[PDB]
């Protein structure tokens, strides 16, 4: 909508005050002017129609327990945008600063959140298992990953391809959340999994097998069930992203780290200059060890620790 921007105030998921960009028209709507081509968050209302009616508010204070998953959404969109354009110099998910929509209050207990190759979907969650997912910034970087994915590498998202393309969105999930500083760990949805229980998560990246994935690939999913084990065989990647970021010795394999930045530029470099729709995981080493070698050199340690990783996780 045309109008004047300006900036509200409200609490998110998890209690914590924010402020976030909105636009004066009327009402107060969520709209941030100020991120390309605008973010935009709707309103569901419990229902699975999308995207919904855009959010409005009549006093710019969103203090409200129904406004919480609009705030979190909303706020955390614009600061997985800020990371894409400070740190890789992406504008928005395709490149050309498109809009951002994203959809809170989706169905009723609804406990996940996708990208629909259009927007955002967010659930509410059941309230036991999860909380509204929103909340989770890793989650939200998460699914606008896969829209930078689809817009890039086209990774299709079944077997080996879809391992990779949900390694992806929970390694650049896991880097949103270190880069704004929000008691970052490497462990994905652990805001807002399972409110009743401390110290669990969706998934561990620095420990697959805490939860059940394989952290080697002789352990893969070779099944048909999670279109090919797609959110259960990303944990032989998001263990490799791991120990190149972190380091370590797995299954008798020692990795030195090199740091989460460069990490990200390795992964970003082979997402969007060498992987393609039908890439597997031995395609993926490969790109991986082109991507250290345009940045840092064929003799770099960085090159070296990049092997060594997918050697530790016995990837080819
Ligand atoms: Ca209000
Ligand atoms: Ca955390
Ligand atoms: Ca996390
Ligand atoms: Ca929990
Ligand atoms: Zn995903």
């Amino acid at each position: 909508i045309t109008g004047t921007s300006t900036v509200g105030v409200g609490r998110g998921v998890l209690g914590d005050q924010k402020n976030i960009n909105t636009t004066y028209s009327t009402y107060y709507y969520l709209q941030d002017n100020t991120r390309g081509n605008g973010i935009f968050t709707y309103d569901a209302k419990y229902r699975t129609t999308l995207p919904g009616s855009l959010w409005a508010d009549a006093d710019n204070q969103f203090f409200a327990s129904y406004d919480a998953p609009a705030v979190d959404a909303h706020y955390y969109a614009g600061v997985t945008y800020d990371y894409y354009k400070n740190v890789h110099n992406r504008l928005s998910y395709d490149g050309n600063n498109a809009a951002i929509r994203s959809s809170v209050h989706y169905s009723q207990g609804y406990n996940n959140a996708f990208w629909n190759g259009s927007q955002m979907v967010y659930g509410d969650g059941d309230g036991q298992t999860f909380i509204p997912l929103s909340g989770g910034i890793d989650v939200v970087a998460h699914e606008l990953t896969h829209a930078v994915t689809d817009y890039t590498a086209g990774l299709i998202y079944q077997n080996e391809s879809g391992a990779i393309n949900e390694a992806i969105s929970d390694i650049f999930g896991t880097l949103v959340e270190f880069y704004a500083n929000k008691n970052p760990d490497w462990e994905i949805g652990e805001d807002v999994y399972t409110p009743g229980i401390s110290g669990d998560s969706l998934r561990s990246m620095s420990d697959p097998a805490k939860y059940g994935d394989p952290d080697h690939y002789s352990k893969r999913y070779t099944g048909t069930q999670d279109n090919g084990g797609v959110h259960i065989n990303s944990g032989i990647i998001n263990k490799a992203a791991y120990l190149i970021s972190q380091g370590g010795t797995h299954y008798g394999v020692s990795v030195v780290g090199i740091g989460r930045d460069k990490l990200g530029k390795i992964f970003y470099r082979a997402l969007t200059q060498y992987l393609t729709p039908t890439s597997n995981f031995s395609q993926l080493r490969a790109a991986a060890v082109q991507s250290a070698t345009d940045l840092y050199g064929s003799t770099s340690q960085e090159v070296a620790s990049v092997k060594q990783a997918f050697d530790a996780v016995g990837v080819k």
